[PDB]
């Protein structure tokens, strides 16, 4: 028993971070077979940054502008092209700790492992959803851009997230791996805003059915609800809608602990009409929203990862 | 900007898990050099339980009772030894993926990550402290025994848990790598309990610094208190008293905030007296125990581990 914030074994992103380094900008990349996926603002200077044109920056680069460090070896780049916000730099080794692996772009309110890294070197390990507006909650300082969000699928790492940015809320941006950005950002440092978050209900229900496998039940109730009265009762407390497709997925969850997701839905809206009244979940007092139905199979079952 | 709650990258620990399986009882061990230590109750079965002796038990057994699985490989097991409750499995393979490491008994307090694993496949990874009453809250199902916590420092592995049990109030107890447990458990299926835990206040403190370096200010306040008149506060709220020791621990973080120790203490206070009102630190509405002084440091900071 027990339930934590979990994240997946990051021994096989570690073996792929590389320090990238152009003029007087450092962020890491990301090494698989031969190539080295980096932001490509790493060819922006400190006078770049107010609207710079990628495409023209980019024809006056030469590979050797680019110092890519592996370890305590320097890899020889031997091309270089841009897709949309992201460098691929071609390097004359490939990797050998190259797992296997995919680039895929996640929905919002899919969770994530991010290895956060400095200098090409791995620091923490740490889960992460995309928040509804296709921003992330990370922890990030200076230098931790490139560094990349991952789910592992038995042994094939999926990743999904790169970082470029923190926004004035102190919230992150960044990209899929083929570097299309999550949301309405630009890599390009001007005024934008996040836009107005909310609550991935999908997520909160997951998370409760979580307290009830691991004992916690004094939230439960007899009453039902509807689908539509839950979703008015959902969009004043600035939770997203609950889709059909939303109860379909938390089927097994529903039916490993006896409680209809109807049900559930029941008590969350009892949940937030009264507050919690100092009472915890999961040793929480908030309403947590960054486990998926998948996470909570996971944890509360046992799937791991060769 | 952020602040999560932090594991270390586990690719070190990752490369070290083994599958240990002896008669009906299949767990975790960790393979170092040509020696695979494991929980000692691996050698008892379902009717060896109650109250054993392992002594006897384990002079009964052959080497070639114990299976150790390394991926798809068969170790060997060349000879066998039990210091205090773990087993040393001497093996004809050393490992090759062996980090530098150390064996560490820690402090309550202290702060570490635990690789949760299956089977001798790791699945999680998350962040955990030593509760004061040498319980951990950790997430364990069946099968996660001999799965470990640890610290990396620079490029040095420190072990100082590994996993044997979860008591009936669902929180876990192990050992040191060394096989001696935290706090009176013992490994035998008997009545036991946790004992009162209390609030770890040098690291509570700590977690209010990491606020203030990430923009939460809110709560801070003009007045002062003397260390004495903290603790007469504090125990009241079953925190942990506040020595001497915790306040100069706490110096970088005071002096990097301008925020003197005693300052923050009485922030404490009014934190406890008057609750939170529905506010929240670092996105929690609960007083965070779980960060070190240490961690603030390294997280809002940017230490990484070669
Ligand atoms: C990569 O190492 C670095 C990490 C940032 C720094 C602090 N935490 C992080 O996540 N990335 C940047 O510093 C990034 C540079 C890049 C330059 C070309 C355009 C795309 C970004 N800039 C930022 O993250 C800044 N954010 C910002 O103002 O961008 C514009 C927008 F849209 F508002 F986000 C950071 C450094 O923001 C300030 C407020 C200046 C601290
Ligand atoms: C190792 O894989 C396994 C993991 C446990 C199972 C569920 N989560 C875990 O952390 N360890 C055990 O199952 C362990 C066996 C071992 C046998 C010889 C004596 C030392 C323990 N037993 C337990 O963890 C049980 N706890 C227990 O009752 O021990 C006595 C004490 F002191 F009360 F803790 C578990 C399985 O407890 C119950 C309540 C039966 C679920």
């Amino acid at each position: 028993s027990g339930f934590r914030k979990m994240a997946f074994p990051s021994g096989k992103v570690e073996g792929c971070m590389v320090q990238v380094t152009c003029g007087t900008t450092t962020l890491n990349g990301l090494w698989l077979d031969d190539v080295v996926y980096c932001p490509r603002h790493v060819i922006c200077t400190s006078e770049d940054m107010l609207n710079p044109n990628y495409e023209d920056l980019l024809i006056r680069k030469s590979n050797h502008n680019f110092l890519v460090q592996a370890g305590n070896v320097q890899l020889r780049v031997i091309g270089h092209s841009m897709q949309n916000c992201v460098l691929k730099l071609k390097v004359d080794t490939a990797n050998p700790k190259t797992p296997k692996y995919k680039f895929v772009r996640i929905q919002p309110g899919q969770t994530f492992s991010v290895l956060a890294c400095y200098n090409g070197s791995p620091s923490g390990v740490y889960q992460c959803a995309m928040r509804p507006n296709f921003t992330i909650k990370g922890s990030f300082l200076n230098g931790s851009c490139g560094s990349v969000g991952f789910n592992i699928d038995y042994d094939c790492v999926s990743f999904c997230y790169m970082h470029h940015m923190e926004l004035p809320t102190g919230v992150h941006a960044g990209t899929d791996l083929e570097g299309n950005f999550y949301g309405p950002f630009v890599d390009r440092q001007t005024a934008q805003a996040a836009g107005t978050d909310t609550t991935i209900t999908v997520n909160v229900l997951a998370w409760l059915y979580a307290a009830v496998i691991n004992g916690d039940r004094w939230f439960l109730n007899r009453f039902t609800t509807t689908l539509n009265d839950f979703n008015l009762v959902a969009m004043k407390y600035n939770y997203e809608p609950l889709t059909q497709d939303h109860v379909d997925i938390l089927g097994p969850l529903s039916a490993q602990t006896g409680i209809a997701v109807l049900d559930m839905c029941a008590s969350l809206k009892e949940l937030l009409q009264n507050g919690m009244n100092g009472r915890t979940i999961l040793g929480s007092a908030l309403l947590e929203d960054e486990f998926t139905p998948f996470d909570v199979v996971r944890q509360c079952s046992g799937v791991t990862f060769q």
